[PDB]
């Protein structure tokens, strides 16, 4: 059990991992998600994985299969008149495997990406979840999260 | 009164309205927004009113005094493997005078918003409310909008 950032050789395993996430939000808001194979493009996660501001964090267990994986973006707001200079952590995916919720794993993933965080002093870590998404929402509310803000939509179809 | 297309001498007083929303903004969210004068620039609304994408709506009910202004945008993201092709209207800003606000002035400015978004056969509405903005929040959840997703944060400074 480690958790170590990801090498461009974890990509199939990941891809997997991010699918199951993707095909749940197909389930509940196909008019924004569509499906497709794979839900995860090779050269955009080897992207992540290489980028100068981005990494890419996976959780690996006993007999070395990827359980979860994380990526997060180090990202800076220059100063503007309206609005403070901000330095954030943004977390565009995390993902624990199915089968193995409930038991730890994200929460050891997500201590990570505090501990990055604290490293580079940012002011705040981000991240966005769709309403639907209730299994999220507990888990990041149980790490002290809380709302920031919310898109908020009319369909007019 | 009447609600028209606004125009570049709209500035001052729209400017001033923005203020209002920016000031409370900076009261319960100084770590994000930041006070200045003004709060919003001449030519970024001048670009706004004129803008190829953009549309600027005004709501008149005193002479040399505008009670209301919305700013929106037709937003159009592409067709990818993984979402759907989306064509929206984005409501940038959305301000009521302080003084003139329990008389159904944002309503009819709404009404005319959704009055654009059918004419240009959009998918939906959208915008971003902070989450302490509880006067916003009820007023658009009494036009009929709901939660698409939300930003979560965990301050670590």
């Amino acid at each position: 059990m480690i958790i170590r950032e990801a090498t461009v050789q974890d990509y199939e395993e990941v891809a997997r991992l991010h699918t199951q996430v993707h095909e749940a939000h197909v389930k509940e808001r196909g008019d924004i998600f569509r499906s497709n194979e794979p839900t995860l493009n090779p050269s955009r996660f080897q992207a992540a994985v290489q980028g100068e501001k981005s990494t890419v964090l996976v959780f690996v267990d006993e007999r070395e299969k990827i359980g979860a994986y994380s990526v997060i973006h180090l990202v800076q707001t220059p100063l503007l008149p309206t609005m403070q200079q901000r330095k954030t952590v943004y977390i565009s995916d995390l993902c624990v495997d199915e089968t193995r919720r409930g038991g730890g794993i994200g929460r050891l993933i997500f201590e990570a990406i505090i501990s990055y965080g604290k490293a580079h002093q940012v002011d705040a870590i981000e991240l966005d979840v769709y309403d639907f998404n209730d299994r999220a929402k507990a888990f990041y509310h149980s790490l002290g999260m809380r709302c920031q803000k919310q898109t908020m939509e009319l369909p007019l179809l």
